[PDB]
DNA sequence: TCAAAACGTCGTGAGACAGTTTGG
DNA sequence: CCAAACTGTCTCACGACGTTTTGA
């Protein structure tokens, strides 16, 4: 359970507030009990020419990976528990995305208990609706209401 | 000469590397002796619904202003003296824009003598070139070479 | 003759999703 | 069934300039 140097977390929070994204999604998938997956992602996007900077992030955060999508690349951290640790430490230094971080950080602490009740799952899904409304969301399709319809 | 809190600078350096810009321009303007103005800008852009964040920067930096351009707003700092003080302190924490910051600092220092020798003015425009080269420059028109064709 | 502000827009470089597959 | 990875794309929200005017 890695501890990060404060000055790193201060800079990083500023960069995240700039080019970063804290993301929650409900993914339709028949193989799941409620026919949806709950997906959490922390990401930083950057021009591939500066991919080196994302690579440095992998090294410094000690987990996650970088992916290519042409002219641009992304640092991706989706593993639920390294994510909890990282976001716990980053959260108090964020300013634009501190609300997203804390929703995520609590959606995490209720996953063990949101696959039991279909109603609990609907509750958690509404929190991801919240994260999406805090972000500059423009192409969102699957929400906690395409879900509620399905749970019927 | 205000001395800025280091935690603030660390966060700001991350945010600058993210959504900020360090700009130097050679502006054709016939009322100047060498037919161009040397202009320097530090800026941070953010969509207007987030203007409060830019307003805070005005207060915390103690100088500069926010302008609106529709859906988006920019914190703007162009005054040469505050810019020098400010960049001197920010620069050590920058990771993507450090080179640009140092070149702006160099330009500022040479500006006085730059207005006296055409050759020295050219040197400076050369440094303007390096800055544009370091940024994601895509609409640039006036270059240190446009200046030579006029120093003639 | 200047520093600085004002006014304006091109071309992405991000952000924030989607859908689908892997593998335990 | 589930976490996580893999693969793709919509629509800006930025970045990084330009030209013109103000007021000393
Ligand atoms: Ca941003
Ligand atoms: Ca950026």
């Amino acid at each position: 359970n890695t501890k990060y140097n404060k000055e790193f977390l201060l800079y990083l929070a500023g960069f995240v507030d700039g080019d970063g994204s804290i993301i929650a999604q409900i993914k339709p998938n028949q193989s799941y009990k409620f026919k949806h997956q709950l997906s959490l992602t922390f990401q930083v996007t950057q021009k591939t020419q500066r991919r080196w900077f994302l690579d440095k992030l992998v090294d410094e955060i000690g987990v996650g990976y970088v992916r290519d999508r042409g002219s641009v690349s992304d640092y991706i951290l989706s593993e639920i528990k390294p994510l909890h640790n990282f976001l716990t430490q980053l959260q108090p230094f964020l300013k634009l995305k501190q609300k997203q971080a804390n929703l995520v950080l609590k959606i995490i602490e209720q996953l063990p208990s949101a696959k039991e009740s279909p109603d609990k799952f609907l509750e958690v899904c509404t929190w991801v609706d919240q994260i999406a409304a805090l972000n500059d969301s423009k192409t969102r399709k699957t929400t906690s209401e395409t879900v509620r319809a399905v749970l019927d």
